[PDB]
């Protein structure tokens, strides 16, 4: 299915089943395809499971402007608006954490029965005045520069840590052939600007706004988005939020973890 | 190009060149590229050729419903109707053998000039209490527990005895690539769904419901869709088909024998 | 973003920035990702950047017919005119040097501020009785014969001769697998029609008809396209224009030399 937002960029979505909704926000060089194995599992136990690939991601359109999380947040509202989503479940997983936190900071949580962040960027990733614990600015810049160079490669290099392939996590070449060839569907540029957005966007302020039943999930052995500085802190400043820890887990635990997670979900959503 | 069902699907379809025409539909995991080389080698020739990516694969939407054969007939019903077809030669692969099947026991034939059944689950495909010579349902669930773990390195894993290769058949890399990178495009859900599809449902009912002359190819070395028990089956289920077995061919017979394959359709269209 | 041609056919095209317009046409079984780093380039600095895929390729829909360099040239005045563009750089790689000099001989120039030429087929590419030196069209017809067996294959082989590998040039297995994904999006059809198009052209008279500044650029090591009988007699036969040889460098050389290339492309912008 599509819509289309404000400014004109068409975004492509699936929309599984029936019940009360849940709607899922992908992780960065990825779309909604990470969510088929949750959205099956739960789909067929009476939800209804809804997913989209964001802005210059996946099949939906790329357009060169809006790349920042106020319009990726404003991107949800439409979704949630044209679909008259109620009661609605959000979850995110990695920078897909940050366009759910920051829509219900723009828009409040009256439609928004509950919130589940896993690995993700929130509250704040990057280094601030006040956060020299965050990731040091440099280390995305070079990021940049190396996407700006070769994206593909880079793509290619970035299964390992992502997958802590590295650490002896167990993931089949076919999940790294199909996360590489759904990555590379996206924009050039929309992989650059996330990186800005992730790397500078400050969702502490978002996370006093946050007044829904909470999950935070994240493994412990995230080479990406580091659990200390991340997830446990989102847990402790949203109100009532409960914390997961998945012990020696990296990053893509959606694959590495996949059983768990459907079940954790599945828990929270019956809670 | 595109169509768009009853249920609001929007399935894509190729229509190339003039002429009679004839309509293919893809088997599992596959899309209307499948059909590429004989769309070319026909339409070169005069004929119309039209090919659709089935509902769930892909470039076609991903609906969580309607993924069973009564809703694929209707499908290609749809279709048929969307162009206005007459005279039509309907052409199924594998799987893609049962909805042509069905659409002609659920329409009739006033629009269908002739049938041809590639290496199709047709008549009969999983075991019933009567069909004991058909391949345990156990079978298949296990195929549904590992689609339902890893789906993509199941297709990768499936290339070998889907061509033949693991019994000496020779295909090059790149065929094996665009096979797997197609089949990632399609939905899990409706990935999983056809296995079940195809398992269960009896098209007994719909060779006595065929009036139209019609040819069935299978390979006699094909490991997924036994012989003996499907195409040699239906072959003497319909009245006055013709049957062709191709000494050795694996169940990706379109690649393997595609020179052979192409011949054996213009010769048909021609009779 | 998608319009209409003429034709009925559904053309994909992305348009970025703002500011003077740039247009790229891309070149055989690839499609306007490869032009991904100079458009960011370009766009970063106040330029609004323009790439489409030709009908046949990428994310375009896939017509039997008009895949010829006229329509090719009647497709992008067609883009042309849906964003109204004005005092527009044409840019084309490839075969793609053939829509964009056509484009100017069908519609002339009122449009064009200037014409790019990156190892382009221009101004003829196969031999003709007063052009012995140009590429047979055995060399061709055997092209179509190995594209009509197995076009997949045909393009992984072509990756090494393409971005000159086989001559230790370095380019990473991303950039390869990148290209093969693209590629496979293509029509088999127009695939091999491009090559009859690119064979059998004859872009001399179009010479004559481009009265814009012109910058020619090809690497002298080009395996694809020759550069001693095309990009060399391009830069003689255009009346001013410039011509850049890039030593040793290879057909894929958007890829080998792309700062090179984005900063020769902005240095011709600001001429
Ligand atoms: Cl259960
Ligand atoms: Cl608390
Ligand atoms: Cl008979
Ligand atoms: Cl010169
Ligand atoms: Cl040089």
């Amino acid at each position: 299915s599509t819509f289309v937002a404000k400014d004109g960029t068409q975004i492509y979505f699936k929309d599984w089943g029936s019940g009360k909704p849940v709607l899922f926000s992908h992780g960065w060089i990825l779309d909604a395809d990470m969510w088929e194995y949750q959205m099956e599992y739960l789909s067929s136990r009476g939800y209804r499971t809804i997913a989209f690939d964001r802005r210059g991601f996946g099949r939906s359109d790329q357009p060169w402007t809006g790349n920042d999380y106020d319009t990726f947040a404003d991107d949800i509202a439409q979704l949630i608006e044209h679909l008259d989503l109620k009661e609605v479940t959000l979850v995110g997983f990695s920078m897909g954490g940050g366009d759910v936190a920051r829509y219900i900071a723009r828009h409040g949580s009256a439609r928004v029965a509950g919130l589940v962040l896993l690995g993700a960027v929130t509250p704040l990733f990057g280094q601030k005045p006040d956060y020299p614990q965050g990731v040091p600015l440099d280390v995305f810049a070079r990021f940049k520069t190396e996407l700006l160079k070769d994206r593909a490669q880079f793509i290619s290099d970035f299964n390992a840590p992502f997958y802590g392939i590295n650490k002896g996590q167990v993931v089949s070449q076919g999940v790294q052939t199909q996360t590489l060839q759904i990555a590379l569907l996206a924009s050039l540029k929309a992989t650059v600007d996330c990186v800005t957005a992730f790397a500078e966007t400050d969702f502490r302020p978002d996370m006093a706004k946050i007044d829904v039943p909470t999950l935070v999930i994240h493994g412990d052995g995230d080479q990406i988005v580091p659990f200390e500085t991340t997830g446990k802190v989102a847990a402790e400043l949203i109100k009532g939020a409960e914390l997961k820890v998945y012990k020696d887990a990296p990053h893509g635990f959606a694959v590495t973890h996949a059983q768990q997670l459907n079940e954790d979900l599945l828990a929270f959503l019956k809670r």
